[PDB]
């Protein structure tokens, strides 16, 4: 059975906001040689979906909870965003569509992806995305918080779609829609939900952002009754075949 001795440490990927994540190589059969990302801890984690990180092994060792997950070669969207400082609508439509599927699934499991942001969206070698650091059902980066969360008036699935809107805006413009000089001001800007629409954005993109940026979570796109479909049927994704996207048949615009 699983055991820390079955994995040799290759290198530390980075300090964590969830513990430390190491790049490990399994030493035991049958996946001997296979690379994995190892997370050590001192609430669901098992989800099966093309756009959600897979948990391969989980074992407790005296206070330490080891999680062996997929190693995503491509790194995260935050890193790519910083280097390219903004993606074309083409790239954005693609990442958001796959994210749309991943997110909705997590919502069906009754999970709320509270920490949705580019840092938590990984890319595999093919360029497809994979959501990480999810799981919590019973609840951060302020720039991504929905107004009901800032005011602590609740935190349902709707909150995620607002954050989804923020991710879209940041990838499309290189900037955050609501940014103050400090956390306080940012939260106040989120509450006013006062938003200027950059003129280089397509009308379809602008339409979608306006629908996602509804202060009242009940009027926010994704708030049913067709839930995620409400967002998937938006004109912004007209050219997206969800069937093949799910099957990973759509060619990623970016290849790491
Ligand atoms: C430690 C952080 C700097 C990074 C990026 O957010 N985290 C990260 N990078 C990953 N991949 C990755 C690939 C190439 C270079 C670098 Cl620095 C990271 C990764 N693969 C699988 N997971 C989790 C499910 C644990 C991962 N998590």
């Amino acid at each position: 059975k699983a055991d820390p001795s079955h994995f040799e440490l290759l290198k530390v990927l980075g300090q964590g906001s969830f513990g430390k994540v190491f790049l490990v190589r399994k030493v035991t059969r049958p996946d001997s040689g296979h690379l994995y990302a190892m997370k050590v801890l001192k609430i669901l984690a098992d989800v099966n979906h093309p756009f959600v990180v897979k948990l391969h092994y989980a074992f407790q060792t005296e206070g330490k909870l080891y999680l062996i997950l997929d190693f995503l070669r491509g790194g995260d969207l935050f890193t790519r965003l910083s280097k390219e400082v903004m993606f074309t609508e083409e790239d954005v439509k693609f990442y958001l569509a796959e994210l749309a599927l991943g997110l909705d699934h997590l919502h069906s499991l009754g999970i709320i992806y509270r920490d949705l942001k580019p840092e938590n969206i990984l890319l595999d070698e093919e360029g497809h995305i994979k959501l990480t650091d999810f799981g919590l059902s019973k609840e951060g980066t302020v720039e991504y918080m929905a107004p009901e969360v800032v005011n602590r008036q609740g935190h349902s699935h709707s909150a995620d779609w607002w954050s989804y809107g923020v991710l879209m805006f940041e990838m499309l413009t290189g900037s955050l829609p609501f940014q103050g000089k400090d956390r306080k001001e940012t939260m106040t800007l989120i509450l006013k939900a006062k938003l200027g629409m950059p003129q280089f954005l397509s009308t379809e993109a602008q339409s979608l952002l306006r629908a996602l940026f509804k202060r009242n979570p009940a009027n926010r796109l994704g708030s049913g009754p067709d839930g995620a479909e409400e967002i998937k049927r938006h004109v912004f994704y007209s050219t997206i075949d969800w069937n093949k996207l799910y099957r990973r048949e759509i060619k990623p615009p970016f290849k790491p």
